[PDB]
C-alpha cells in the first residue's frame, strides 16, 4: 500500500508496493485548496533538482495524512 492523495475510499491505496509513496502535481496551494492538488503514484524514485513541480516522496506505508482535502482526519 502507499498514501495515495485522493479521499476516494482511504489515505493509504495502491497495494503491491512495498516499496515507497510518491505523489506530485505543481500547484503550490493556491489554484486549487479544496481538491488536492497532487497526483497519486506508487513508488516511483521522486528527484528533488530536475523537476519544478512539488513532489513528495516517502519510503514506509501510508507516510502522514499531510495531503487533506477538507480537514486532516
Amino acid at each position: 500500500t502507499k498514501c495515495y492523495v485522493t479521499p476516494d475510499a482511504t489515505s493509504q491505496t495502491c497495494p503491491d508496493g512495498q516499496d515507497i509513496c510518491y505523489t506530485k502535481t505543481w500547484c503550490d496551494g493556491f489554484c486549487s485548496s479544496r481538491g488536492k492538488r497532487i497526483d497519486l503514484g506508487c513508488a516511483a524514485t521522486c528527484p528533488k533538482v530536475k523537476p519544478g513541480v512539488d513532489i513528495k516522496c516517502c519510503s514506509t506505508d501510508n507516510c502522514n495524512p499531510f495531503p487533506t482535502w477538507k480537514r486532516k482526519h
